[PDB]
């Protein structure tokens, strides 16, 4: 439970070995309910987009969208939780810095938080960062409460490079998931028939990002 712990005795070696790390009940039932309802009021505030634009219909009113998402930095009235969640991941990441690949973590972003509205929709298979734009790990939250996947699909399936297999992974309450973000872990979300949330934050290597910056491409004036 201590962070510290945590990192170096589970995640470190797990993420070494596998690339994929599953932490179950990673903040308790209490604070992980708080979270909920905070995502909750923000689907039922408006603050989230429509949905990705998964059928284009010639007549619109029957378009298909599918994941909603809103951008959190954690410090907005009514996200003071995501913040704390912010903050767990954080001090678990830093925790694990050297010992993490050969990757010296120094940023993040914002959490982007989706809403799959259980319409039928998912996610494509892809990869997070496939062009190196300098993510090197992908957390996820997840904030169902019972649920199961034979009901109300959802897994996300990951293809670990390498493998003559998948890895199913349950959008479970309380459950904190690591991989890293390249090519090494392609991934799809199923189907969802349920209302399905999750909470993602994305972490920053400080060479890939450095070299990102030339690639991508701050003028100077002259
Ligand atoms: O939610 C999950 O279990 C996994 N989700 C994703 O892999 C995922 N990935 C990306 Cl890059 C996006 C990107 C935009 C919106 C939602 C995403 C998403 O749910
Ligand atoms: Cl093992
Ligand atoms: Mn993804």
């Amino acid at each position: 439970l201590p962070a510290l712990k945590l990192a170096l005795e589970y995640i470190v070696p797990c993420m070494n070995k596998h690339g994929i790390c599953v932490v179950d009940d990673f903040l308790g039932k209490e604070t992980g309910q708080q979270i909920g309802d905070e995502v909750r009021a923000l689907h039922d505030t408006g603050k989230f987009t429509d949905g990705q634009l998964v059928s284009q219909k010639s007549d619109s009113s029957k378009d298909i969208r599918g994941d909603k998402i809103t951008w959190i930095e954690g410090k907005e009235p009514g996200c003071e939780t995501i913040g704390l969640l912010m903050s767990s991941m954080d001090d678990l990441v830093l925790h694990c810095n050297g010992k993490l690949g050969s990757y010296k973590v120094n940023g993040r972003t914002k959490a982007m938080v989706a809403c799959y509205p259980g319409n039928g929709t998912g996610y494509v298979r892809h990869v997070d960062n496939p062009n190196g734009d300098g993510r090197c790990v992908t957390c996820i939250y997840y904030l169902n409460k019972d649920w199961d996947a034979k009901v109300s699909g959802g897994i996300l399936r990951i293809f670990p490079e390498g493998k003559a297999q998948f890895a199913d992974i349950e959008p479970k309450f309380d459950r904190l998931l690591f991989f890293w973000s390249d090519r090494r872990n392609p991934h799809e979300v199923q189907p969802a028939y349920a209302t399905r949330y999750a909470i993602t934050v994305w972490y920053f290597d400080a060479d890939e990002r450095a070299r990102a910056k030339v690639k991508y491409l701050v003028r100077v004036e002259l």
